[PDB]
């Protein structure tokens, strides 16, 4: 089922990331999206109506609006993908006032409370949570990462994050993560891995490069019992950069591996 939203405001955080501020058909409500799930921002472009999943980054109780952190895929920017992304340039193309119409809640992972998951049906639980995402696949994580902190401190779920990118200025939710990182070290381990390093004149200490066994070993809870791994990054990243290694750390690669 649909809901009629309206881009009430928008912000250009940088040369290609925008913070879109939508408003709900009714001021007295919240998006009410269940932690672990997502919403589809529908639109008909060219002739085809195309669904795209997006996980808002607003505090689950914001009344009257929801924010979307979007990284715009421009055409004339990449050799392999010369024509940009389909739903992003259309969104960067909407003037504040336009209506959009979402439809949730989709997905299959839901953080039902404390360690207690339910994947593809099965209720579950875990204390050590392994998180791995790159670029935009962090929002699916952030919602969770934000939910445990808001359950402080009876939610003892230990979360271990590895957040991949291409450059330092491309680390998305960073101030927020480096803020929490300090507040709740007893439960959130943050580690940045980056492809390049714009200016080391400054001094980048985190890893440089791709995500790999060493990185995983020295950063992600030993694949044991009551230890679940969640991941959200480009297909390749998962395929051969995250999938095999988590086996190499003895995780039950069959029921402990969920992917948004
Ligand atoms: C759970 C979940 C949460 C998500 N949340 C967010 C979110 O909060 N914010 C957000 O910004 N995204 C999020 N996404 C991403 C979303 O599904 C999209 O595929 C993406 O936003 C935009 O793709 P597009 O629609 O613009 O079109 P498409 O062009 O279909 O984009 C996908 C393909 O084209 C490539 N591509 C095209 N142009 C480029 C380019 N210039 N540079 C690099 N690659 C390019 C993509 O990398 C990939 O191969 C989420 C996805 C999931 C599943
Ligand atoms: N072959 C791969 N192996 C390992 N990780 C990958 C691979 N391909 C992409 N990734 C990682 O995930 C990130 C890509 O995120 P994505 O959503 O494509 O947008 P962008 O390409 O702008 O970063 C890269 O920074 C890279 O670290």
């Amino acid at each position: 089922g649909r809901i009629h939203c309206r881009l009430v405001a928008k912000k250009e955080l940088s040369r290609d990331v925008r913070l879109f501020r939508f408003s709900l058909p009714s001021p007295d409500q919240v998006l009410g999206l269940p932690i672990g799930k997502h919403i589809f921002v529908c639109a008909t472009i060219e002739g085809k109506l195309c669904m795209r999943a997006y996980t808002p980054t607003s505090m689950v109780d914001e009344i009257g609006h929801f924010d979307l952190l979007v990284k715009v895929y421009f055409k004339n920017e990449h050799p392999k993908f010369p024509n940009g992304g389909l739903m992003t340039q259309y969104l960067d193309s909407l003037p504040v006032g336009s209506y959009i119409d979402v439809k949730g809640p989709l997905g299959h992972v839901e953080y039902t409370g404390r360690g207690s998951f339910v994947i593809n049906g099965k209720q579950r639980n875990a204390r050590r949570l392994a998180m791995i995402c790159g670029g935009s696949g962090i929002t699916p994580m952030y919602q969770i990462i934000q939910a445990v902190l808001r359950d402080q401190p009876e939610d003892h779920t230990e979360m271990h994050l590895v957040y991949a990118n291409r450059t330092e200025d491309d680390i998305l939710l960073r101030d927020e993560l480096d803020r929490w990182a300090a507040e709740y070290p007893d439960r959130l381990k943050v580690w940045y891995v980056i492809d390049q390093v714009k200016r080391p004149e400054e001094g980048w200490k985190y890893s440089v490069g791709f995500v790999t066994e060493a990185v995983l070993r020295e950063h992600v809870p030993e694949g044991g019992d009551d230890t679940l791994a969640l991941a959200c990054g480009p297909p390749p990243m998962i395929q051969f950069a995250i999938s095999p290694n988590l086996e190499k750390m003895k995780y039950d690669m069959a029921n402990s591996f969920v992917v948004f």
